[PDB]
């Protein structure tokens, strides 16, 4: 799989378990298409979303549905959602890290980008 | 003005200048609306973007073209852009805060008096 | 003054007020010699640590009293403190900012005219 | 180990590949001790620095040299070093990551601390 989410919450010093993402890609007509979707495990990751055959060239909008997740902890926090809005695999195919570092009212997200 | 927005970059250690930003209001139908924009001034900022008035409750999102203040350095980034979306809440004066980065950013909330 | 130090809560969303900083000079037998001290204001910053003709080239130690911060609040913090450590380079305004979180801290420079 | 440090380069998208670590704990006397040193691999990570047994209670220091590794790149940075200071194991053992995001004048770190 050369997509991975990765997710830590800065308040506990753990893994943000049980966060559901969803990825979209954007469609001839510049909708946002849904590609796929799943939920952070024990560890913070999401693996298996999607596979090198089906990752194909495109603009992907990774949606980390923070909001659900601090309100589960009774925490009201100010994001709706993180996004991360990138162009992948325009230079042939490329294995991808999305990580969020989460706070209730600031996130950090950077990318790791590896050549298979 | 009840909404500021505050963009640094974390390569150079300046204000990200000349940079545009977007803010929509999400309408009854899920749409982003266009709702103010503007270009980062020389401090990084941008002031002005609405008025107490017409920034009722609802759901607003900010994007932040830092694709385009990447390539006019000559870097190629990750993102297409930056989106800062969250819900105003009358219960007043919010700073939205971006430090970038090619590959990463950060974004806080200062939301005071 | 050429130098600010802002600090910033990211749990709550708002200056980081009353936080304790200290600053250190490296002294030639490399050890940190104190400079200046303050705590951070309504606004989060602390103006006014030294002046043009005080702050010579070398080696500071800006440190963050975060532990006493979120013991304030009931929160068990992970960090002793948060330091940032480089040099002031004459090649001329230096603001230290610090985004805190319980168990994370961010720190950019903004170093401008 | 009880003891991870990963270094992310948010520039190039990738791990921190041979970034010095220093740590240090502190003694009786309130000096800092030499207690373990490496160097991250090239996925960023730093395993082995010290065992269960070694990694007692203490104040501890995890010193990065950011400043050695951006200047390998031809970057003049703004920091010296990005410095960890935290007390570890005060309520029993823990295994403990230490993670730090690199930008030439920025830095962010976050902790992950697990009960085994
Ligand atoms: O990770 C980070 C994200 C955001 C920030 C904000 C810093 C900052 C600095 C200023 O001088 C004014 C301001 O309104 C904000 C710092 C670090
Ligand atoms: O501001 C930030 C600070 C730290 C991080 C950490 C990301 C990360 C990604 C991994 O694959 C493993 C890991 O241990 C950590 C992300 C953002
Ligand atoms: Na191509
Ligand atoms: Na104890």
């Amino acid at each position: 799989c050369p997509l991975m989410v990765k997710v830590l919450d800065a308040v506990r010093g753990s893994p943000a378990i049980n966060v559901a993402v969803h990825v979209f890609r954007k469609a001839a007509d510049d909708t946002w298409e849904p590609f796929a979707s799943g939920k952070t495990s024990e560890s913070g990751e999401l693996h298996g979303l999607t596979t090198e055959e089906e990752f194909v060239e495109g603009i992907y909008k990774v949606e980390i549905d923070t909001k659900s997740y601090w309100k589960a902890l009774g925490i009201s926090p100010f994001h709706e959602h993180a996004e991360v809005v990138f162009t992948a695999n325009d230079s042939g195919p490329r294995r991808y890290t999305i990580a969020a570092l989460l706070s209730p009212y600031s996130y950090s997200t950077t990318a790791v980008v590896t050549n298979p």
